[PDB]
DNA sequence: ACTCGCGAATATTCTAGAACGCGAC
DNA sequence: GTCGCGTTCTAGAATATTCGCGAG
């Protein structure tokens, strides 16, 4: 089962989960740190770890990558993209 | 005897720790109420073991795949375990 | 907080975590799997990540531990020895 | 500097292999 | 007497987390 890209999708498009969104064109994700940690890794649901560092591991580790052009994180990968949900299903870890 | 006895659980409304989940394809166990109700001491339904891991063993054994009380709910799911559809329940073997 | 064997060790030896003592002979552990889940898998220093018992006892017989052959659960390891530290060099996951 | 992003060890999660006793034939 | 079942204990394998750090 491949739960992580479910759950990160989860979180993106969901309206509570304010911290981690869509960017402007629907390709990318941003997250802003601090409201990140108070709100997924202090108290889709609820992260194992407390460290902002762990969970970008896990997004590395599913083939996201930071964007290069508020301090927010920009991350993107091909196949996560708000208009083409079909896509989640290539989003695997290495094996 | 371990599917007809789990179809009775989930059906019948006086065991309220295993039950339907909200679109009837699936079964939610609430962990601390089923073993205080269908494991240890509570015409009733008994188990011999009275740890929930032999339970999810049973489960497992049979192909139930992993998929709001007060404490960890475990949702269970099985093609062959079918709210509206019981002549499937003749598909589950160990 | 340390590998699993060193903080098994600490968790064994030190009275203030009464549900994982040394049994009678000092080769092996007993736990007292209420109060364990209470004291050390309930978050409010030497709390595991997990919640749940079971992934506990996954970790005990990953490195090793056995039940004794006749909750309260006794398991044992012959290189897991109150009297003889130097053993514990010994443990390994079976990997 | 300082950040991005991967290698590898450990922990956790979920499921399964196999032994053994018992109940239903 | 004989199997199938239920149970128990331990383990396989995938994921998640942690720790560290090389490259730019």
């Amino acid at each position: 089962p491949n739960n992580f890209p479910a759950k990160l999708w989860r979180l993106v498009n969901s309206p509570r989960y304010r911290s981690i969104r869509w960017d402007g064109r629907g390709e990318g994700l941003l997250i802003d740190q601090p409201l990140f940690e108070a709100e997924l890794l202090s108290p889709p649901e609820l992260f194992k770890t407390t460290s902002f560092t762990s969970f970008i591991r896990q997004l590395n580790l599913y083939g996201f990558r930071k964007v290069v052009l508020g301090p927010l994180h920009h991350f993107h990968n091909p196949h996560f993209r708000r208009d083409q949900p079909q896509l989640l299903v290539h989003l695997k870890r290495l094996t």
